[PDB]
RNA sequence: GGCAUUGCCGCGAAGCUACCAUCCGCUGGAUUAUGGCUGAACGCCUCUAAGUCAGAAUCCAUGCUAGAACGCGGUGAUUUC
């Protein structure tokens, strides 16, 4: 319908310093630097008062204005990377074989090894991006925490987790056995 | 020794040749379907709209064959009369 003007509000934590040139995103808080390109967009970013950016969409369509929340939500979510982080919580599930995941090194890139998945002789090998650190919970049967800054950095490591244990030529109703994404928080907790 | 239109028979080197013999037949990317991430639209949700991950005997490369006879480069010597 051609909204003349449609504005999205970025808070900004007292912690947080952003620098927005053209489209190119700075975050820097307390956890570390994050940086996104949103030159496919076309939006307009101004700030108000230090603790404010507003985003803008002018003479906008239909999936215009919706990319421009989505450019406020990015944003957020670089804003929570870098004051809270994110950490995704997953539990392998196995009916019979245990699931034996655990960190190895292979000319010094930190690949998640998975072995006996459902038997299976096969070792499954996923690489841990730059950012995202593995934990193996304790206290917690079978579980891995993934956690960074970049909220799409470890939840794509978790999808990769999961893709990696995924059930072939099976009944996967049946067959549930796989590394499964539990919980998506914060690092820090109740902020 | 000749002839029998290579007279016939056994063996027969060389050459040619047989899954009737032996050897050899490569690994990278981008993708489809599909399964996902982030994420609005539509305070939720959503693989999709912006962006993005993986992925087929597929495609393009690597590799192999030919080398444009009007595509090109480097290099040697260039007629004592
Ligand atoms: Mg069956
Ligand atoms: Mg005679
Ligand atoms: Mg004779
Ligand atoms: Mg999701
Ligand atoms: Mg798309
Ligand atoms: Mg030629």
């Amino acid at each position: 319908m051609k909204y003349i003007q449609t504005e999205q509000q970025i808070e900004v934590p007292e912690g947080v310093t952003v620098s927005i040139k053209s489209r190119i995103v700075k975050v820097v808080g307390p956890r570390g630097t994050l940086t996104k390109n949103l030159k496919h967009i076309d939006v307009t970013f101004t700030k108000v008062n230090n603790q404010l950016i507003k985003v803008a969409v002018h003479n906008g369509g239909r999936k215009h204005v919706a990319a421009l929340r989505t450019v406020k939500s990015l944003v957020d979510n670089m804003i929570t990377g870098v004051t809270k982080g994110y950490k995704y919580k997953m539990r392998y599930v196995y009916a019979h074989f245990p699931i034996n995941v655990n960190i190895v090194e292979k000319d010094g890139a930190k690949f998640i090894e998975v072995r006996n998945f459902l038997g299976d002789k096969k070792i499954r090998n996923v690489p841990v991006r730059d950012g995202v650190t593995i934990e193996f919970s304790t206290n917690v049967k079978d579980e891995i925490v993934l956690s960074g800054n970049s909220v799409e950095d470890v939840s794509q490591n978790a999808a990769d987790l999961q893709q990696i244990c995924r059930v072939r030529n099976k009944d996967i109703r049946k067959f549930l056995d796989g590394i499964y994404v539990s919980h998506k928080g914060f690092i820090t907790e109740d902020l």
